[PDB]
């Protein structure tokens, strides 16, 4: 069983980075950390999307990974997609030093994210609190700036 | 036992690029592998699944051929082969390999699952273990990694 995974994020613009995933126990939380650069200062939606398909760029990754067919939420919510990792924050130099721990994604089993796509978005994820239909689907986080397939790591 | 389709976008430092599809209708049946890879020199090119889906150093960080049974390198029809030994693909005079392979050793689920690992197309022919040196029973002498991608779950 995989205990480590990695994702190289690339897109059409300047946004790029490397995100690592580590999971001590298949029961336990996944630590997610790494650095993304080229971003506008502030919050960006950060999600695992369902398909590891980059054939038409980030668009072919499909919607948020949601095998329990829930509504969109933030990572602390009981009602959330498996792929709802919330936001990451870029500093004034355009750098997000990502550091998240999450107990809903996994590197094995039904919630396994290996082979799916990590995407960093154009705008803040509103965490399902925007009071419109789109908030309960995508969090209003806008365009996909960069993405990559999550792969098994050594 | 749940993924029935996968996809891989191959890219590299040169002109080689392609899209490869994988389909496995039954979890205990074969995987069909097909697609098109352009920018290749005419002739045979090694075509392998490497162990790690790690592209942080481009194709180099993918590590060696995926080989969970710790066998020696072979061709896909050999009993003695790596799980990742898919043989060669052939590029035509226009630089295009129209890949079409069916393999019963790789899978899209369980322990031979290649989801999340890296598909690489190589510079030269894979000699299928028959080259009479130790590099032959490790990599098939297929030489450098021209393009690669992580194999992802597809719709
Ligand atoms: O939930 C978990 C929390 C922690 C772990 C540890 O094994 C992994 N520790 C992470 C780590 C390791 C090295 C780092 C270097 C620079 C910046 C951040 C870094 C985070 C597993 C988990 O599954
Ligand atoms: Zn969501
Ligand atoms: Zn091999």
């Amino acid at each position: 069983m995989a205990t480590k995974a990695v994702c190289v994020l690339k897109g059409d613009g300047p946004v790029q980075g490397i995100i690592n995933f580590e999971q001590k126990e298949s029961n336990g939380p996944v630590k997610v950390w790494g650095s993304i650069k080229g971003l506008t200062e502030g919050l960006h939606g950060f999600h695992v999307h369902e398909f590891g398909d980059n054939t038409a760029g980030c668009t072919s990754a499909g919607p948020h990974f949601n095998p329990l067919s829930r509504k969109h939420g933030g990572p602390k919510d009981e009602e959330r997609h498996v792929g709802d990792l919330g936001n990451v924050t870029a500093d004034k130099d355009g750098v997000a030093d990502v550091s998240i721990e999450d107990s809903v994604i996994s590197l094995s089993g039904d919630h396994c994210i290996i082979g799916r796509t990590l995407v960093v978005h154009e705008k803040a994820d509103d965490l399902g609190k925007g009071g419109n239909e789109e908030s309960t689907k995508t969090g209003n986080a806008g365009s996909r700036l960069a993405c990559g397939v999550i792969g098994i790591a050594q």
